[PDB]
């Protein structure tokens, strides 16, 4: 596919939807694929069948996570299959230089969350094995289309992540605690500063990184971070 | 795609893997998959047939807790199971037909569903598991999909009997009355032909229907005429 594929990855409230949500005006040839389960969070302030589904089983996994993580995993990841394949498939058709960004990837999905769930005991042995063997195996059969061209790593301070659930206000985030959000930034760190984590995905290996520091609030002053976007982007 | 697939579908130890391994033998042209959780019973550790053991122990175990989680790798396991054999069998065959044990529909239709019924997958987990189900056979289901079905009816207590004589340990303590829910469903969809179902094209699917209530491991060749007259048909 002519589309570069570009993953925009890190921390809870790093501002990723911010970010991409600036970039996608940025350029009539620029595309955005929202995280799902960002979709599923939000009150009844709308209809759905994914969003009643991913509703219930989110709602599910903040009560009793080492109940409803492999569900839940399971279902975060069909979604963003299935909304990534519909991006790819119809959008960006006439544009001459196409970026499409992803909100997160399949890799998040699997060496962040679900890794961390497992470490946290929320997954045993059998769930995480099975959901690792359901991964490779619903990745290698369609996600193809779906390689990364590069990524984008936003790093911010597991603190500043806390100020920006602080600053967003969804209930059932604001029990975040540190801690939590410190597990998942050690995990961003070694998968994209380091590049020490090993994935079971070869052409990983050599994808691009890009890490752009975003503690700084960037909403009235982002040119310079869409200029090392700009020329990381012309790199690929 | 000119390998014709059928699928053999029944109940718990009405004598499908028996059948199957019998059609196996008699022709070249004609080839067998067999399903996968019949394999993660034994002893007698491949990753699959590792979780495939523990999860079908933790699903006798706790169903309401383990239901959803053993559906899902079932039907995974079994849709790569068929798809290796597809692109790997039969390629030189004249007149090609890979008989399936079992099949995605009687995953979702007989078993899951069943489960469903019994309140050990709650709503959102059978919805969950319909929308990934749909998904995929819409996506993949495709050069899966069936050129017949061979139904092997027997009754639930000729099945309570097999299980007696196949001597797996787990299998030991299902009751006659969960033999008779998986009975209904089956006699439902497969005979009868009321059960409703996402799959449009298994409205008009061929089926053969065989009585398998009297021993055939020695006696089986009127079950065979009865099949080779039904691929004729297709
Ligand atoms: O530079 C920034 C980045 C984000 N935010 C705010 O921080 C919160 C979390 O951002 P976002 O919704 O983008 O979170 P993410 O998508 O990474 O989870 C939101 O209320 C944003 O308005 C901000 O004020 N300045
Ligand atoms: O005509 C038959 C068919 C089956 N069996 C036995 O009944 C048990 C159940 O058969 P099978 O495992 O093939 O049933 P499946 O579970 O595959 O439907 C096994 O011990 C078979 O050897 C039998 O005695 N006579
Ligand atoms: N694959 C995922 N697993 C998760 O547990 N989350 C959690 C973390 C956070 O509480 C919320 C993201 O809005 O869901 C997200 C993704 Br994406
Ligand atoms: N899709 C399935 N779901 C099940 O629960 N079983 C059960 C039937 C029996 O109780 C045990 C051994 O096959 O697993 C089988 C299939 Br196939």
């Amino acid at each position: 596919t002519r589309i570069k594929k570009i993953s925009i990855e890190g921390n809870i409230a790093a501002g990723k939807s911010t970010f991409v949500n600036i970039l996608k005006q940025l350029s009539e040839d620029w595309e955005v694929v929202p995280e799902p389960v960002a979709r599923w969070s939000n009150v009844q302030s709308e209809l759905t069948m994914e969003q009643k589904n991913g509703g219930n089983v989110l709602q599910m996994m903040y009560e009793k996570p080492e109940r409803w993580s492999f569900t839940f995993q399971t279902y975060a990841c069909l979604s963003r299959i299935r909304a990534q394949l519909a991006s790819l498939n119809g959008k960006l058709k006439d544009a001459e230089k196409p970026v499409l960004f992803f909100e997160r990837s399949v890799y998040s999905d699997r060496y962040i969350f679900a890794s961390n769930l497992y470490e946290s005991e929320s997954m045993n042995e059998t769930e995480w094995t099975i959901y690792q063997d359901w991964h490779d195996w619903m990745n290698n059969q369609f996600g193809q289309s779906l390689e990364l061209d590069g990524i984008i790593y936003l790093q911010a301070t597991p603190e500043t992540c806390l100020h920006r659930i602080y600053l967003r206000g969804r209930n059932e985030e604001q029990g975040i605690p540190l801690e939590y959000l410190e597990k998942l930034h050690y995990k961003h760190e070694s998968w994209l500063l380091h590049r020490t984590l090993k994935t079971n995905f070869d052409y990983l290996q050599e994808v691009p990184i890009l890490t752009l520091d975003v503690n700084e609030d960037f909403k009235d002053k982002y040119e310079s971070l869409v200029e090392k976007v700009k020329e990381f982007l012309s790199t690929l």
